[PDB]
Formats: structure tokens, sequence, C-alpha cells
């Protein structure tokens, strides 16, 4: 069924609530043990939000190997992406090990430092480039090179320096930054803006590791992006442009990390940016 048809259905009879409610019904449940030690309770922003055991990201360290991180991998669609938390006070420097260790290019923020008036995430990298941070926990350095402010997001260069090798690389941070305190975006032309640009910079694809998504809790606006980036390369890829069905890939996602699209109106927001991509010019 042509999901514009279904969208009108939906909106015309005003059921989002009820199809939302069906998905977390349908939606897988895995053990997250090694997220519920006791050790690793300062590693987790939220209680409710923990990676699965089986596609948990593990940092290269015989310590402790533990991050609120899960590897998405779409077979079909031949994607993989790194959904995250924002990253705590203590596991900036993990977070940053992470990068390095998975050979990410890109990282995507869908989040401001603050929201609400309360702290969403660390100040996790450089704003001048005379100051530079050193994560001494795991022997890194991060400089900014260059930064781009737009109306609704803004694109860094940074430099990744591995301390122990004296290996550098370049990270592109894309941070959306207009993303509203409360509900949806009204349009997607600007998120969908946003996504295009992270996809000509080369971070999405398969001559770098997976890119790193994360908003604060990485399965709410985390979730919408990389929904959005898979259903509309899978239009491009299948000879029916109509045999997409958001609602079994959500649950295909859902089988790698818990709570993807975590409101009624997310889901609404993940149809309308889907069908508007494959309008424009699709
Ligand atoms: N390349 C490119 C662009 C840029 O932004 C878009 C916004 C909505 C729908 C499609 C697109 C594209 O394909």
């Amino acid at each position: 069924m042509e999901m514009e048809k279904e969208f009108e259905q939906i909106d015309k009879s005003g059921s989002w609530a009820a199809i939302y409610q069906d998905i977390r019904h349908e939606a897988s449940d895995f053990p997250s043990r090694v997220a519920k030690l006791p050790k690793n309770k300062n590693r987790n922003r939220y209680r409710d939000v923990s990676p699965f055991d089986h596609s948990r990201i593990k940092l290269h360290q015989e310590d402790n190997d533990y991050i609120n991180a899960s590897l998405i991998k779409m077979e079909e669609a031949q994607r993989s992406y790194i959904l995250t938390q924002g990253p705590l006070p203590n596991t900036v420097g993990h977070f940053w090990e992470m990068v390095w260790e998975q050979k990410s290019r890109g990282v995507v923020m869908l989040n401001r430092v603050m929201e609400k008036g309360s702290l969403k995430c660390a100040q996790y990298w450089p704003q001048k480039e005379e100051k530079e941070m050193i994560f001494e926990d795991t022997n890194l350095k991060l400089t900014l090179i260059s930064e781009d402010i737009k109306s609704y997001y803004t694109v860094r260069q940074l430099e990744l320096e591995n301390l122990t090798t004296q290996e550098t690389r370049e990270i592109l941070h894309f941070h959306y930054t207009t993303w509203p305190d409360f509900g949806v975006p009204e349009s997607p032309a600007s998120f969908l803006n946003f996504l295009f640009k992270v996809r000509e910079s080369g971070s999405l694809s398969p001559e770098h590791g997976p890119v790193v998504v994360h908003c604060s809790a990485g399965i709410g606006r985390s979730g919408t992006f990389c929904l959005a980036d898979t259903c509309l390369l899978l239009m491009d890829k299948r000879k029916d442009p109509s045999s997409v069905d958001i609602k079994k890939v959500l649950l295909e996602m859902r089988k790698f990390r818990m709570g993807l699209i975590q409101t009624a109106d997310q889901l609404r927001f993940s149809y309308l940016a889907v069908i508007e991509g494959a309008k424009f010019i699709m």
C-alpha cells in the first residue's frame, strides 16, 4: 500500500497513537545484561535505555569494554549505523575511543547541549582552534580545524590524533541545531536537506566505518534519521517504490536497539520525511 495513501488514511482517522502502540507491542525484546552490571551504572544516561548484548559496540580494552552504543546493520539497504547516547562527563573519552576503533568518518548530533533549561549531553568537542581537548583515560587529542555555521545546521572539521601512534584522521561533525524543545519540526525540508549533506560528505558510504549518530538517549531523533535514510535508499533500489513498508523497516531496526522512535508524532514526522524525500526530485 503506497505510504502516502496509508498516511492520509491514518491522518483522517487520527489513529497515529494506535499504529505507534502496535509497533511497541510487536518490537523485539533481547537481553541487556552487560548494561545493567553495577560497574556500568555511571556509563548510562537513562536507566530505561540500554543496548542489547548481541548488537552492543565493544571498546578495545581489557579493563571495561562497555559503552551505551549499538550497531544497526541493514542487510538489504547495505547501510550500517552506530546509535549512541549523548556522552556523559565520564564517557567523553570512551566516545572518541569508539569513533577511532570503528573507523567512523562522521558524527551526527541531533540535539543542543542545553534544552528545556537542562544539560542533554557533555561539551565533548573544542569550541576554539587554539584550545584543543585531551582525553587522558583513552590517550586521544581533538582539535577544531574549521566551522561552517548555517541557519539549520553547523558542519565542523575536527582532527582526532591517537597519541599512542601519532596517527591522525579528519572527523566531520554534522550538528542539526534547530530541532524544537517540544514536538517535531512542522516541515521536514530542513531535516531532509541536512540528511542529504551527511550523504554528500561520504560519511554514510562503505569505504568508511559506520556513522556515529546521537541525540540525548540515542533512540528518538536518532531513530528518525536512520529510518528515513534506509527507507529512501530502499526506494531507489526496489523495482516497486510502493513495496517499502516503513513500519516493517522500523521493526527490523528495533531488533538492534530498543525504543527507536519515542512518540506517535516522531512516527508521523518519519512518514512525512520519507514521502517528501520521494517527492522533491526522487
Ligand atoms: N542531493 C540532494 C537532495 C537534497 O535535499 C533533499 C530534500 C528533500 C528530498 C530530497 C533531497 C535530495 O535528494
